[PDB]
């Protein structure tokens, strides 16, 4: 139950060291997996949004 | 001009917010979130709490 209220990255640093619905919890709106874990969904989708503001955000 | 980044940095969580913060420190005007810091305080005891599962 305390894992529920966990971030992603406070969950993921967690798992670095049986949960995939809190990730399907964290998980856009118009976006279901591929072939993967909510998990693996995550961390691609926010890979991405992650470039794209370190684009953006540069002055 | 942080008034167009502004609304994508709402879409963005408290980690992925810090993490663009610490990416360029001049994102302020960000405590729309005393005061982005409270959480920070704040978040940091659950996370020491959280090591001693």
């Amino acid at each position: 139950p305390v894992l529920e209220r966990c971030t992603p990255d406070q969950l993921y640093r967690i798992e670095e060291y049986e949960t995939d619905q809190l990730w399907k919890v964290h998980c856009k709106e118009e976006r279901p997996e591929e072939y993967e874990s909510w998990r693996e969904m995550y961390l691609r989708l926010q890979d991405a949004r992650e470039q794209r503001l370190r684009v953006l955000t540069k002055n």
